[PDB]
């Protein structure tokens, strides 16, 4: 016997589904459907407050976080837990990410907050979804789909106009920054396309057995990998050493006319340096689903920046990790993490923990001293 | 062997305009002529190239009357109708710069000038297309197009586009045709962990390839359609595939399924695809092929949508004319021309569609 925790205040910050969340009940991660948690929490005597109002001065988020014991966020509409907000979150013990990537929490501040809060996410819930979105985005860019589709819809016909930037993925070199759950799954899906080579850069390598099974090669230096690739995909977390990593200087190490894909986090790239590299034709293409901040401001430059030929943009809202198949998995995973806390067992899956008991509980947010697994 | 002399070659290709000068790799254009001009002229042959192929009294219609070799390309097809073949008094060889020779009336070709040779560059485009299929499948399944439009219009609503966003993992994909393209489609889908990979073809894969790829042969086309989330069409256009994907056959697909067609436009009935999208029987349709080509400016599949404003991943006929493919089919056309002009007639058998008055392929129907 362990005594369950009692009358726990849960705050969820999710995106509004409006009428969509009634047309399609599969939109679990919405303010309407509340990850299917409400009855489950209420039957135990806990309380749930859900909001999408998270950015403005005096937001519902800012009011409710002051006495929430558990805060659920979602990367697709992230309640930013800044040092200022954590300092006001007097009751906070557990911050759960409905999805993957907890960089919208100040993790260093979380470690110094209320004796060190637990920051957990649903590891593996979104990873296939994102890896497929990567391969899709790589092909969309390489085969110059977007301007071709626009030509059709506008009632025009000019095959040369869009074939002149159309390549095959076969015989191209593809590198991944990060070979964790997503980066390894990207390479697994690119195996069948007979790329000239599959490269990776990561301070946590694949086993030799997995390198030969997939057919990929570890590059020890990031700039040396960029110089060899036709395609680069970013699949690492956002932490101090990856914030603004893809600046003008690093992008200039990519090949002229290369393709860049970023489904990881917006703030890993410098948005003005991506736009200038596309506009001068150093990049042929940029695409992905992640932005900083989110929601992306209406005038964000990567909404509309193009290569010199009028193509090269394959951006979408932050959706790959919130496909209807991913939402079923991270909704179930959030309930599992909540049960670990509310039971008083604190029997978390170790791979779900980002920070815990005042220390980083992961090796994936930078190379660290003081990592306790 | 005595070489043939002073041969009149006619090429019907697409115009590259300024594009074919920005990008010299656009070989399959009227500007760059597949890199053939000097090669032909140094042998004493002549080349006439045009993109003018549709109107009454077109350059094509004038020049085909005494052309001995006609080069066409599927991306801008000189239609060799029975009427035109009847006037092509000197025609001996029709070469397709790419793959798919259905723009030639092959039955008429067999009865023309003692049976003309119709050859194409087998294998030149097949990876290109297979990549384009998987791309199109992901674009539809993941609801990319309206999501990209939302971003470019300065809007932000994740639910609006996530409500029709699925993963390809755990879906059933079926190919109509498991030849060079359909087999390469399944080889690219293997790493996505689909629930099952199916095929329908009267020429099966070997057991060893079924086990290696991890796919299953379905004996009946309608029974395969009933089991699939996604359907891709990878067969040639011939009498038994023309209008195959009509309302009755599409109604055997699952409600909310996705249909890809990189094969040939005329294999689908365009009004029946548009109606199935309109009512939500299909979630999506996409591909690069149309009938006729150029696609009329009002073709219904330019603008047909699902009930949510998505589900259209159409492009012009480009997948087989990627810059990597053009290098391969340009080299292949030169090889086929050398077989004829040398007087050896030593064609690769797999390049032959009709020859010596007979079909030379099993892939244009069971004969
Ligand atoms: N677009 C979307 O919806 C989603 C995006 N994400 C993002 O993807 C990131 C990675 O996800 P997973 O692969 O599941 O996590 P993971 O923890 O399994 O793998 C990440 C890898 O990145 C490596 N890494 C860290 N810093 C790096 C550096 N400077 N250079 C190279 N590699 C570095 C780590 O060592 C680790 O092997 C997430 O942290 C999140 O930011 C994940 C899921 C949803
Ligand atoms: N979008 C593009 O740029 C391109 C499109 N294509 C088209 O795709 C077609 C196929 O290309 P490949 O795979 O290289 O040809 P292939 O000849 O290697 O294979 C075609 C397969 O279709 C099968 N087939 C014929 N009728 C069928 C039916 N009713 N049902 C099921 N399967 C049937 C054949 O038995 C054969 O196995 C070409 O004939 C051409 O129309 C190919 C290249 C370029």
């Amino acid at each position: 016997y362990t005594a369950r925790l009692q009358m726990v205040k849960v705050l969820a910050v999710l995106y509004d589904g409006g009428e969509h969340a009634k047309q399609v009940p599969g939109l679990l991660g919405t303010t309407e459907n509340e990850l299917g948690l409400r009855k489950w929490l209420e039957d135990q005597g806990h309380t749930l407050v859900t909001t999408s109002d998270k950015d403005r001065e005096g937001s519902t988020f800012d009011r409710e976080l002051e006495d929430a014991e558990i805060i659920i966020t979602t990367p697709f509409h992230p309640g930013y837990l800044t040092a200022e907000r954590l300092a006001r979150a007097k009751k906070l013990k557990l911050a759960v990410t409905a999805g993957i990537g907890s960089d919208h929490v100040d993790l260093d501040a979380a470690n110094k907050t209320n004796g060190g809060i637990t920051v957990a996410e649903v590891t593996g819930s979104c990873v296939v979804s994102v890896a497929e979105h990567v391969v899709m985005t790589i092909l969309v860019l390489v085969r110059n789909f977007v301007p071709a589709h626009e030509q059709i819809e506008a009632g025009r016909w000019d095959v040369a106009e869009v074939a002149k930037d159309e390549y095959d993925l076969e015989g191209k070199v593809v590198g991944t920054v990060g070979v964790g759950r997503i980066g390894e799954r990207v390479l697994r899906r690119l195996k069948g396309f007979d790329c000239k080579e599959l490269l990776y850069y990561d301070y946590q390598p694949l086993s030799p057995e997995k390198e030969k099974e997939i057919g990929c090669r570890r590059v020890e230096n990031l700039e040396e990998m960029l110089a060899q690739c036709d395609v680069v995909t970013i699949n690492c977390p956002l932490h101090e050493s990856t914030r603004g990593l893809f600046n003008k200087d690093l992008i200039s190490k990519m090949k002229r006319g290369s393709w860049l894909v970023n489904t990881a986090r917006g703030a890993i790239v410098v948005k003005e340096d991506v736009a200038e590299a596309l506009r001068t034709g150093h990049l042929r293409g940029y695409g992905g689903d992640v932005w900083f901040p989110q929601p992306a401001p209406a005038d964000h430059v990567l909404r509309t920046a193009k290569n010199p030929f009028g193509g090269g943009n394959a951006m979408v809202p932050h959706m790959s990790g919130t496909s209807l198949d991913a939402q079923k998995r991270y909704a179930e995973g959030v309930k599992r993490i909540l049960d670990s806390y509310l039971s008083g067992r604190f029997d978390y899956r170790p791979e779900d923990l980002i920070v815990h008991q005042g220390k980083y509980a992961t090796r994936a947010y930078g190379q660290r001293e003081d990592v306790k697994i």
